[PDB]
């Protein structure tokens, strides 16, 4: 509604406000970011449309254009709290600003991608590498990545059919899981009596598909710090 | 398609032919029935409305009216394979043929309750009788009754997004079940590594509802022996 004050968390992040995007903007559509070189585009395009569940995008800017349709006015350069320039397969550093990355290379093209729930009754979330490989692309492969949320035993469905409009569930190992204890990606969480793993697929995979490529250049969002888009989580 | 062939089993139901409707007339919806005396009739109308989920009317015979628009030409009274009629609680016998006690009372209505699956790459269904009650509605109350099918790890979510167009999944301990052995209904089912105990509601919980409640006349299918509608599962 009113559909602004999302362009005011972005602005936040223009003076330089590094900080998550959780609550902030709530009910506005939150994404993640990929910007590959142009020689890579076609690729992850394919990647993307080859794994629509782990790598679902909502907008491609044109190359070497850093802005998006999902915001009109915004600018992707400075307009996310904290970003993470990616170096021939390695991590060179995380500034809040990646203006002076993006000048680096002339044709750069950026991929937008990314609380009803809690409305029903319902750190960084706990990420698995799972052993269910992804449809290749080009130079692109690699098996697909998820995210666990202990969801209660009555609302896995709910969560299933609300969320529609998850990749596994319960079963851990069968999808190459032996310890809920050690996640892919830092973490853990308290997984009570009576809730259960329900796994999803995020923009990690493409990401950690793209990086263990041998990406030359790669500029991405750092984990929690999304891009707040001005569409509303309902269209 | 062609819409017919589903009024061919029925026909065989009427000769007299038992048997379970079970991969029968393939396509086309099968229900559960239920058919209480008109003085009860506006309560099962309500239970049925205030608890949807365990209690999905399809259609509502006229008082006294064998017929249904489910399935124009069909009689009730003969076109399921098995029914069983209930005596003050009780079960009083299992006849092929129910014309006889429809015969009893003058005013009596028929509910209409009740493989895409199996369609995506997915005995009697072992049922549990759970500790989360159902809405009330006049003489009527009760826990819901649920039935388990031991989905794999991995088309659980794809069960509960396919089935949308489960009450609980996993966890049965937290709806009042401590051992899927010995099921509320007989039966037991081999539930593998992998699999998940997943939930559903069905026309037992209005049927057990009516039985515990103390009706005096009832007539219903026998569990396995539903009636083939008219309608194919797609409307």
């Amino acid at each position: 509604t009113d559909a602004e004050a999302a362009r005011k968390a972005r602005a936040t992040y223009r003076d330089g406000l590094v900080a998550p995007t959780s609550g902030i903007a709530p009910g506005f559509t939150q994404a993640n970011m990929i910007v590959l070189p142009r020689d890579w585009a076609f690729d992850f395009l394919l990647y993307a449309q080859r794994n629509p569940k782990p790598c679902p995008v909502l907008d491609v800017s044109d190359p070497g254009s850093p802005t998006t349709l999902l915001a009109p006015g915004a600018d992707l350069r400075t307009d996310l709290p904290l970003y993470r320039i990616w170096r021939d397969g390695k991590l060179a550093e995380e500034t809040a600003d990646a203006t002076s990355a993006w000048a680096e290379r002339d044709d750069l093209v950026a991929f937008l991608i990314g609380t009803p729930m809690v409305e029903a009754g319902i750190s960084n979330v706990p990420m698995y590498l799972t052993n269910r490989p992804c449809r290749p692309a080009g130079r692109l492969k690699g098996n697909m990545v998820v995210s666990m949320r202990p969801i209660p035993a009555s609302r896995v469905a709910d969560a299933a059919t609300i969320s529609g409009r998850p990749v596994h569930v319960g079963a851990p190992e069968q999808i190459g899981i032996s310890d809920l204890s050690k996640p892919d990606f830092g973490d853990a969480v308290r997984i009570e009596p009576g809730e259960v793993p329900v796994f999803w697929a995020c923009g990690v995979t493409p990401q950690a598909a793209v990086m263990a490529s041998g990406v030359p250049f790669a500029i991405t969002h750092a984990p929690g710090h999304m891009f707040i888009t001005d569409i509303p989580d309902t269209a």
